[PDB]
C-alpha cells in the first residue's frame, strides 16, 4: 500500500492539475488511472530528455512496458527533478501495478508499448505533414484516449458499446494535445534545443522559419498561422461532444469532461492572440475553479463549451483570413452541442 | 483587438494595483469592468483638474456619459501622465464599449451620469456633515459598488436577486473610499489647493483648523480625531461581510473581496497611529501577497477580516477615548463574520 | 431489426418520460405507439420551427402524412437537437412504419393528416376564446387520444366497442395538453419568438397584457388567472376517470393512466402557486416514482387521483375568487371517482 | 425645382397638421433641415409604433434606421397605414433631400435619430413604472428633439453657439410638449389595441390599482385627482421653458420655438382638473390656436399669454382639492420665472 501512496505523491509533484482531476474517479479506477499516468509519464521523461543519446532511447523505449513485471527495475540517469525521481524509484509504480486487475494491467501494458514505439518513430524524424501531426498526437495523446476508454469499460462503470469504435476516443486525446501544442509554442521553441510540433504543412504558408514568429516584425503572419492551428483543433470538438454525451457514469464523466472544457477555454483564449508568441496564455484561477465545479453533468458542460465556443468566434471579424474557415467550424461545434440540448 | 488592448495597457498604466485585481475576472465581465473603470477615471480626471473652469465642468460633466456613443470624441490638454493619453485616445475606449452587450453599456452609462451629477453637487459645496461625507462617498465609490453589482448580475455569474437591494453594495464602496480618505489625509491636505474630505461634523470636535493636525503639537487631538474617522469607517464592515457571503462565482468573489481585505488591513494599521499625519501608512509586501492569494473563498476571507479586526482592537487602551465605540464596532464586525462561519 | 432500434433510441432521447411509459405496453402495440409518437413529433417540429416560412408550412403539413410511404423522404435543416436527427433520418420511421398492421398504419396516417391540417388552421390565427383553446388542444393532443384509442381497439386488447364514441378519448388528450400548457407558461412566454396558448378570453378578464404576469407585482392577478386556467382543466377530469374505468388490459391501462395521474399531480402543484411564473414547477422524484409504481389498476389509480384532487382543493380558502367554481369542479371529479370505487 | 423637397413638404403637411404650419413659416435656409428632420423621426416613429410587427424585428432594425439616411435606395415596403406608410415607401425622397443639406445639419439629424431609435428599443421591451422611466421615455422621443432643434439653430448660425452649451432646458422644452400630449391623450391611448400607457405607476398606483378603472365614471374622483398629479409633474418644466424662450435671439427661431409651448400650456390649462379627459379629446378652440400663432412671435407677448394660461389653470382648482398646495406652488414658480423676464 505504501507503494500506491508513493504513486499519488509523485503524481501531485509531477502534475498538480491532473492530480486534482483524477480525484473525481472512484478509488479502484483511480488507482489504475494514476498508475497508468505515471507509467506513460516515466515514458515521456525518457523520450524528452535531450541530454541522452537517441540510440539509448530506441533501445529502452520499445521494451519499457516489459518492466511492468520487474518489481526491481528502475533507471538512474534520466530526466530532471521529480520526473527523474519517478524513474529512479519506478519500483513503487510497477509493484503498485501488480496489485491491479488483470484487465487494467493489459490495457496499460499495451498502450504503453504502442505509445513507446510511436515515440521511437518520431525521435528519428520531424513533424512535416498534417497527417504526421495527427499521428504524433495519436501516439502521445490519442492512445491515452483509447486506453482510458478501455479502462472505463473494463471497470464496468461504462457500457461495452463505448469501446466499439475508438475514433471519438482518439479525438478526445487530440483536442487536448493540440490545444497544448498551440498554447505552448513560445515555451517550446525556446527550449534548447527547440521543440517544434506545429506541422510544416501548416506553418510553411506563413513563413520559411518558424522562429520568425518570435519577432514582432512578422506578428501578422504568426497570428494568421496561430489561427490556422486553432482551426485545425476545432475539427475535433464535435467528436468531443459526441463522446462526452455517450458517458453514463458521473465519475467517469467529470474526469473526462473537465480537461476538455479547460482545453476549449484555453483555445478560445489563444485564438487570434499575439501574446501566444511571447508568453503562456492561461485561464484565470477563478475560471478554472468554475469549470471544475460545473463539469459534473452533460447539460452544464455543453453550455460552458457553448459559451467558450461563442467567445472564440467573437474574437474575430470578416477581415481575418480565417473568419470564414473558423465560422463554419464553430457552427459545427455549436450544432453538435445543441444536438444534445 | 487594438481597442480593448489599449484599454488594458492604459488600465495597467493608470492604476497598476487595481489592474491586478481586475485580472481575477475573465472574458466579457472583465472587459466591461475594465471599460467601466476607464470611463470613470476619465470622468474623475476632468473633474479633478483645477485649471478647468468650474462653469465648464458644471455642464460638461453631466453630459460625459453621452460621449460613450460617439467614437470620435476625445480631449487633448487634460490629465496627469498616462491619464492624458486616456482622454486623448478615448476613442479606443468608446469603441470597445460600443461592442459590449447592451446591458453592460447601460450600467456603465447610468452610473457615469449619476456619478457625474453627484460630483457636480460637490463642486459647489464643501463636505461639512457626516451625511455629506456618506453622500460624497456614495457619489465617487458607493455607486461603483452599485454598478459592479449590476454588472455581476447582468453577466449571469451571480443571481439576479443580488441586485434587489443595493444598500450593501454601497457599503462596499464606502468602506474602500473611507479607508483611502483616512489613509491619504496627509497627502491630500499637503497640496495646492488643499483637498479636504474629513467632515467638519467630526473634526470640529477636535480643532478649528484641520491643517493643524500636521503639527506634532496637536497630535493627541489628531489621533483622537483619526480614531473617530476609523470608527465611522468600521460601521461598514458587517455589511461588507454580508455582501461577500452572498457571492457565488469564484472570479467575482476574488475580485470583490481582495480590495475589501486590503482595506481592512490598512484600517488596522492607520488606527490610533500618529504616522498617518506625516506619511503614508501601507501594508507589507508580504501581507499584500497573502491577501491577494487567499481571498479566493469566503471562509478564508472571513478569517483574515476577523484577524485584522482583532489586531485593530488590540491596539487601543481602555484609556483611549474611543475604546467604548470601537469595541462595539469590533464586536459587531466579528459577530457578523461568525454569522457566516 | 435496426430501424426500430433507431426509433426507440430517438424516442428515449426525444422524450424520456413517454419512453418509460411506452415500455409498459406489449411489443405489438409498442412498436406502433412508438412510431406513432415519432411521426407526430416530427410533424410538431416543422410546425413550431420558427425558422421556416409561415407561408411554407401550410403548403407541406397536409403532405406530411403522405410522406409516410415516401421511404426516401427527409427534411434536413429543421428544428434543433435530437429532433433534427429525427427528421433528417425520418427514413427509418417510414420503413419501420410499413411493417405494422395496415390497421395501425391508417390511424397514424389518418390522425397525422387531421392534426397536420389542424396546425395549419392555427398557424395563422391566435388562441382568443376558450373554444379556440379546446380546438387547438384537440388538434395536438385530443386526436392522439383518438389514435391511441383506435389502436387499443385494433390490437384486440380492448373491447372493439371502445372506439364507438371518442369524446372521452378527446378529454384524455386535452387534460394532458392543458395541464402542460398551464405549467409551461413561463417557459413558453419567455421564448423568442414568444409562445402563448392561454386563451385571450380567460386572461382578458385578469390582466391587460399576458407578458405582464412575469412581474412579481402581479402575482395577485397572475395567480387568479392561473387558478381559472386550472379550473378550466378540471372540467376534463370526470371524463378521464370514465375512460380509465373502461379499460380491461393491464398494459393499456398502465400506459393510459400514468400520464393522466402525472398531469393531475402537476395540476395540484401549479394551482395557486406563483412559482409558475418564473420556474418549471414539477413533481418531486419520489412522487413520480410512486405514480409509476401504483397506477397499474383502477382502484389504486382512483385513490391517487382523488388524493391529488383533494390537495388541489386544500390550497384555497373561501377567501379566493375561484373558490366556488373550484369547489364544485373538484366535487364533479371526486364523484366520478367514487362512482367507480 | 428639387422635386424631392416638394415631396417632403407635401407629406409633412399630410402627416402633421399641427407642426407643419410652424415649420412652414420658418426662414427658408433652416426650414428644409427641420422639415427633413421631422420626416426622419416620424418615419422612425411609424415603424416603432406598428404593433403588427415582432418586437424582435424593431429591436433588430431601429438601431440602424439612421444608416439608411446615406442610402438613396432604402425604403420600407409595408408598415403603418395612412400617409405615414406612404412616407416609409418613398422614404427615398427624404434621404435624397437629406444629401443636399449642409454636413452639420446631416450630423445633427443622424445622431439624434440613432439616440432615439435605441431609446425606443429600451422601452419597447419594458414599461414606464417610475417617474424616472417617464422622464426618460419623454427624453428619448421628445427631449432629444429639443436637443436636435437647438443643435440645428446653432449650426444654422441664427442662434449663438452658446445656445447648445447646456441642453438641459432644451430637454425641458421637449418634455413639456410630450407630457402635455400624454396627459391629454390618456383615453385615446388606453383605448388602443393593444392599450397604450405612459402615465407612471409611481403616480397612478396611488389613485387606482388598475388604470382602466378611470375609464368608467364610478372612479371619477380618483381619476381626476390622478389627472391633477400628472399636470403637476408637467408644470415642473415651465420655468425652464420660459428660460429657454427668453434666451433665443432670432425672431424666426423664437416663433417656431414658442408657439408649440404656448399651445401646450393652453392645452394643459384645459385638461387640468377636467374629467372630460377620461372619455374624450379635450382641446383649444381653433380661434385660440389662431390667436396663439398670431401673437407668440416675440418674448413679451408669449410670456403674457403663458401667464394668462397658467393663471387660468390655477383658477380651476379649489382649496378642497388635494393638488391645491402642489399646483399653487408650481403655478407661482412658473408665473415667477415669467415675471423675471418682463
Ligand atoms: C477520454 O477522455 C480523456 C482524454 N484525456 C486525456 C488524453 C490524453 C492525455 C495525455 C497525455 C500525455 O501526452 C501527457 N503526459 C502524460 C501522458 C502523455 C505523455 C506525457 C491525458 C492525460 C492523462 C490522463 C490519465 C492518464 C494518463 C494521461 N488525458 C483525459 C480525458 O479527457
Ligand atoms: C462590490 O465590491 C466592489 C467595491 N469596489 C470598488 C468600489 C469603488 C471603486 C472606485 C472608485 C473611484 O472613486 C476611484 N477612481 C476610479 C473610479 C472612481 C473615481 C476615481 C472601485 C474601483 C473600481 C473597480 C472597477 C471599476 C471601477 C472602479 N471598486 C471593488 C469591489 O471590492
Ligand atoms: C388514451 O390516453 C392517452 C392520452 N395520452 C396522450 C395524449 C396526447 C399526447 C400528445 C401529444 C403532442 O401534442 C405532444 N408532442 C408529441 C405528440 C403531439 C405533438 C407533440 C400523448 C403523447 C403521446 C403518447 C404516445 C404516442 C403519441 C403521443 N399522449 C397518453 C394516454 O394517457
Ligand atoms: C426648441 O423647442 C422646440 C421643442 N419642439 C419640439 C419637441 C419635440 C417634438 C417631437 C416629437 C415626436 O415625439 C413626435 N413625432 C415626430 C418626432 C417625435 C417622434 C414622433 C417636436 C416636433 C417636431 C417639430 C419639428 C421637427 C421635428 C419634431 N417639437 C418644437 C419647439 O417648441
Amino acid at each position: 500500500d505504501e507503494d500506491l501512496r508513493f504513486c499519488y505523491d509523485i503524481l501531485q509533484a509531477v502534475s498538480r492539475s491532473f492530480a486534482v482531476v483524477i480525484m473525481e474517479l472512484d478509488e479502484e479506477m483511480r488507482d489504475a488511472v494514476c498508475i497508468f499516468y505515471l507509467v506513460l509519464r516515466a515514458l515521456d521523461t525518457v523520450e524528452d530528455d535531450m541530454s541522452i543519446p537517441v540510440e539509448f532511447k530506441l533501445r529502452e523505449l520499445p521494451k519499457f512496458h516489459e518492466h511492468l513485471h520487474d518489481t526491481t527495475w528502475c533507471m538512474s540517469g534520466v530526466g530532471v527533478g521529480r520526473e527523474r525521481e519517478l524513474l529512479e524509484r519506478y519500483t513503487h509504480v510497477t509493484r503498485a501495478y501488480s496489485r491491479l486487475g488483470k484487465a487494467y494491467q493489459d490495457v496499460i501494458s499495451g498502450i504503453c508499448e504502442r505509445m513507446a514505439n510511436g515515440m521511437c518513430d518520431f525521435l528519428t524524424r520531424k513533424v512535416e505533414t498534417k497527417a504526421d501531426y495527427d499521428l504524433y498526437c495519436h501516439y502521445v495523446a490519442g492512445l491515452v484516449g483509447h486506453g482510458l476508454t478501455l479502462l472505463y469499460v473494463s471497470s464496468g462503470l461504462e457500457d461495452v458499446r463505448l469501446a466499439d469504435d475508438l475514433t471519438n476516443a482518439n479525438h478526445m486525446g487530440l483536442f487536448l494535445q493540440k490545444t497544448n501544442i498551440i498554447r505552448d509554442f513560445y515555451e517550446d521553441i525556446c527550449e534548447v534545443p527547440p521543440r517544434v510540433f506545429w506541422p510544416r504543412e501548416i506553418w510553411e504558408k506563413y513563413t520559411d522559419d518558424l522562429h520568425a514568429f518570435k519577432d514582432e516584425l512578422h506578428e501578422a503572419k504568426a497570428v494568421e498561422c496561430l489561427n490556422a492551428m486553432v482551426a485545425d483543433a476545432l475539427v475535433h470538438v464535435p467528436h468531443v461532444v459526441e463522446y462526452l454525451a455517450s458517458l453514463r457514469d458521473p465519475s467517469v464523466f467529470a474526469f473526462s469532461a473537465i480537461p476538455q472544457v479547460m482545453a476549449m477555454a484555453t483555445l478560445s483564449l489563444v485564438f487570434n492572440n499575439k501574446d501566444v508568441f511571447h508568453t503562456k496564455v492561461k485561464t484565470t484561477r477563478g475560471a478554472t475553479a468554475r469549470i471544475f465545479h460545473y463539469s459534473t453533468e452533460l447539460q452544464a458542460t455543453l453550455q460552458m463549451l457553448k459559451t467558450y465556443t461563442l467567445r472564440l468566434a467573437a474574437r474575430m471579424n470578416a477581415q481575418d483570413a480565417c473568419y470564414d474557415r473558423i465560422e463554419h467550424l464553430v457552427n459545427d461545434a455549436i450544432r453538435a452541442m445543441e444536438s444534445h440540448q
